[PDB]
């Protein structure tokens, strides 16, 4: 009954055979119209971007190019296959309007299928492991897709794996179909038809090395087949994260752990569509270098790509060393950073996961990073109650020359801040009368900081709030039972004050 | 010294004047090369997408088109201006390599400038209000830009407004420049040169209505000027959120609150670049309808756009009512959903902000949404300790026919779950010997649920976890001082079980 | 059945915990998990006012020792037959906790106490 995703491929393709023998319905890429009937037509024709700085940083003599596939409608290189499989199912009559689509995915294919279904009205059910980011879940919820989660460490042959859960759902829900990207010929066919042609035309049919990450294997498989049919001299390089078994020879896969943070690549089984015979060489990669290279790409090239792109570039900087001047390399960047906003793009997450060290993070920082806040010139001579009127505050501020003052209640609770300029502007604009209370002008948003904190912490705070109030807490005791709390404000430090202090101490 | 952003425009442009009199250096759009030297060249040539369902839903007889500008490199329609102003500054000699760029922005222009600076090595300082999303902050941090925040309610003429803070920083930091998108002619010029030409070519020079949101005003200003020079019959429609003063006549701006959640549009002052004389009519919009229409766009058309796009479409569905069959409308979609992942894209945020009601959310849900979990068929006859070996568990599960059993410690703390199929597969694969403990196979991730909870809560939980354990807590008392806690597992419900129950009860 | 009490707790102790949370009754269970009976707030108050017990006395003198165990799967018709002989029907659950397939153990807990009053209220409310 059940059909496994690791079953050996029944394809009879081999190098040198003519395309006329292909049972498959190849689709010739065509120019889209000036007005797209639907968003799905904005898939393909992705740009090729030259990598400028990383190659020099790692001593590459060859030209390095990036196939930025994260500019598709869904933000992934898995929109191509989603559209191709849906179109093929419609053409073959397997899929009918209003049907239910079930797909086990890492999220990107699920997003593509959900978008296509929403455009075309199909019902979509997505089976996605637990480790994938919540941003994919949010996008799928917005698109109206139903989401089913499966354990991360579940074996593919288990009954509760994403593939197994999808199979169980299909046998239950009537009028349901599984496109099975792990077995559908449409997955590699889409790339073989569109992506390889785009690469060849953009490269003018000349390229020496191609590096691609491997999940289902269609992306590398189709590209390699088309290139070997057209540009036999290209070296095909595969990337498989540590903990997976796709890479060969098997000696490379000897590792103790099979759990990795990178998403969308690596599997515990060999997909049917993956033809490992066309891959010239394989490289293993780890999460740390992947995320480091992704951050470097974002910071130095402007490519808002994900972790798999980082792994691909990390492998490429090693593989291309054999190349020389005048040669060309191509790397595929699958997905965008939209799916990893709270992931590696966040420093806190990396520090928690151990991919960043305090030594590495602070070594690049300026000289003043570790200085404590107390070293600043800061003072809060006066404060006011929220009930004071605007004009009264104007008088008390102008008579002493101070431009701003905190707002504190009777009990000492800080309510926010007020500034002379804002009040003056509001009075001129008529938003408040002089008799009106300052509570309508006070800045309610502020962050508490302590004198012992460093200036780096202050800057990180200032990236989210304008005012950082230096608050100190004293606890007053009566009999070890009747404790009481007191607090007071000392200094309101902003980016202006910090930079002025830096400039003064720099001379 | 300081130059205000609201100063009246000194431009002498008027309809009918010839382009030969323009002091400005117009740039003719040109075809990009097959290989982009840098990511910045992937700006422009954005697609036009026909809106299919929303127009029918709101009874539009005319063709509705969307200028999806959220496909640029930075994901915004503010990358065009960032590149144009940087190029113009370089050409005029105002900006030199290694200089420092300061820009007061709502985040999108800051992202574009940060990307351009990272590509070209400039230092970037971004002054952004506090209300903007943290996703923009994360992206800017990744790109290496320095971020300064300002109060949301600060008046533009105040000394601590984003414009004022930028001006203060410029006078402090040497070799610093402010491009001042609120005054730079390059902002509207970029659109007048590229975006209007793209719209005309994609529309074949024929369109009757154009709807655009208004922030700095360049987007609408340049487009309207070019269209009135080329397609005078087009009606220009402006959108200004409630709480802003851009819209005219002034009667439309009478409102009590000036704080709104929508980002990137609306201001407390009239920007210099904004030419309100070319705007035929204005519409006010609110956050609720903006986010509702953004969600509808995402769900029905596949356009991953932000709130400003929602406001634009909400205004368009009203404005286009005057149109008839055979006419055409165009709406500009500024930015993507990447900047609002935790914002309206999240149901919790909308419910907290009051833009969604439980009645509205539940009215669309199925019949079984409100049923309580207890109505399911669920039982946990047995549980096992983490120390039991794999083979022992196989025997105790096979002898009774159960496929899975929870894992609980001696004290009753739930540690996770185990399944017969996973253990069998691991034994076949050799990952665990029969004598090995189940702790190497147990599923550590699960969510606790209670019998009183509804099936909708269960589904929401299942969108993040595979197993939902029905846990009940009992607290045992000795003397009102020595309390103790007890808990037990009843039912492990997954999407499979829930859908099976739904199907059974549906007949 | 959010809470339960050991038989050793005093009536005065029991009175406050019930009233501070509003529950009119709580099951009585030993340390191991053996259900001992049912005790009600109303009876404790009446007994204290009647002088049959002091607030310092243990609840074991007020506990109702007679009850019938029932399980979630059982039908209401089965419950009605039970209620013709006992006032309290305790919804118990049983789990077999295994160590090596030889050293098994049994655990149980209480989750609801249902009487003819509760059954009739459910029937009347659901009758629509
Ligand atoms: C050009 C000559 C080709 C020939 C003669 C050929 C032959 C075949 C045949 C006969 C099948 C059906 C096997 C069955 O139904 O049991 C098949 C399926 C398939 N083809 Fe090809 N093929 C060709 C090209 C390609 C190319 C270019 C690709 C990918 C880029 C491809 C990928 C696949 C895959 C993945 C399957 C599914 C195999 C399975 O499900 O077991 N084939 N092929
Ligand atoms: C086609 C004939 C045009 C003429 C004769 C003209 C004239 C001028 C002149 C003389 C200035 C400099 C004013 C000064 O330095 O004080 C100026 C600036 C400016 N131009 Fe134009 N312009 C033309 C077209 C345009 C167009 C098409 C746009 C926008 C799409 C535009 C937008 C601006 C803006 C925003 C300024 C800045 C004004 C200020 O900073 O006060 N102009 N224009």
């Amino acid at each position: 009954l059940w059909i496994r995703p690791d079953a050996p491929s029944r394809c009879t393709w081999q190098l040198g055979r003519p395309a006329s023998e292909s049972p498959h319905h190849h689709t010739a890429p065509a120019k889209s119209p000036k007005i797209l009937p639907d968003i799905l037509k904005k898939i393909g024709d992705t740009p090729m971007v030259r990598i400028n700085k990383i190659g020099k940083k790692f001593g590459l003599k060859c030209e390095l190019l990036a196939k930025c596939e994260f500019f598709n409608a869904g933000g992934s290189v898995k929109d191509r296959i989603s559209l191709r499989m849906i179109e093929d199912a419609e053409r073959d009559g397997t899929l009918k309007p209003g049907d239910t689509i079930i797909e086990p995915t890492s999220g990107n294919t699920g997003i593509g299928l959900a978008l296509a279904a929403a455009v075309r009205g199909y019902r979509c059910i997505i089976v996605m492991p637990e480790k994938m980011s919540s941003e994919k879940v949010d996008v799928l919820r917005a698109l109206g897709a139903e989401i089913v989660r499966t354990p991360t460490n579940a074996r593919f042959d288990s009954p509760e794996s994403h593939v197994g859960v999808a199979w169980r759902l299909k046998n239950e829900i009537p009028n349901s179909h599984i496109l099975d990207q792990y077995r559908n010929a449409s997955n590699p066919l889409a790339h073989y038809d569109t992506t390889a042609d785009e690469i060849l035309q953009q490269c003018d049919g000349k390229l020496d090395m191609l590096v691609a990450s491997v999940g289902t294997g269609g992306t590398i498989t189709g590209i390699a087949r088309k290139l070997k049919e057209k540009c036999p001299g290209c070296r095909i390089i595969g990337v498989d994260p540590e903990g997976s078994i796709l890479a060969e020879p098997e000696e490379l896969n000897q590792t103790e752990q099979t759990t990795y943070e990178v998403e969308g690549i690596g599997y515990d089984f060999i997909p049917t569509v993956l033809d490992r015979t066309v891959v010239d060489k394989w490289f293993k990669s780890n999460d740390e270098e992947a995320f480091t290279f992704a951050r470097m790409l974002i910071a130095q090239e402007g490519l808002l790509c994900g972790g798999s792109a980082g792994s691909t570039v990390a492998v490429a900087v090693k593989a291309a060393q054999e190349l020389q001047e005048g040669q060309r390399c191509v790397v595929i960047l699958p997905d965008s950073v939209r799916n990893y906003m709270t992931k590696f793009l966040s420093d806190r997450w990396m520090l928690q996961k151990g991919f960043l060290k305090e030594e590495d993070l602070t070594e690049k920082k300026p000289w003043w990073w570790h200085l404590r806040v107390q070293e600043l010139g800061l003072s809060a001579p006066l404060t006011v109650l929220p009930t004071i009127t605007c004009g009264h505050t104007i008088e008390i501020l102008r008579e002493k020359g101070f431009d701003q003052a905190p707002v504190v209640d009777e009990a000492g609770v800080i309510l926010g801040m007020v500034t002379l300029g804002n009040m003056l502007s509001s009075l001129l604009a008529g938003k408040v009368q002089p008799s009106d209370q300052v509570g309508k002008v006070i800045y309610k948003q502020f962050k508490q900081i302590r004198l012992t904190d460093t200036l780096g912490r202050l800057s990180h705070i200032l990236e989210m709030d304008h005012f950082a109030l230096v608050v100190h807490e004293q606890i007053q005791y009566h009999s070890t039972g009747k404790s009481s709390q007191r607090q007071m404000v000392f200094g309101v430090v902003t980016a202006i004050d910090l930079l002025n202090f830096v400039a003064a101490q720099e001379r």
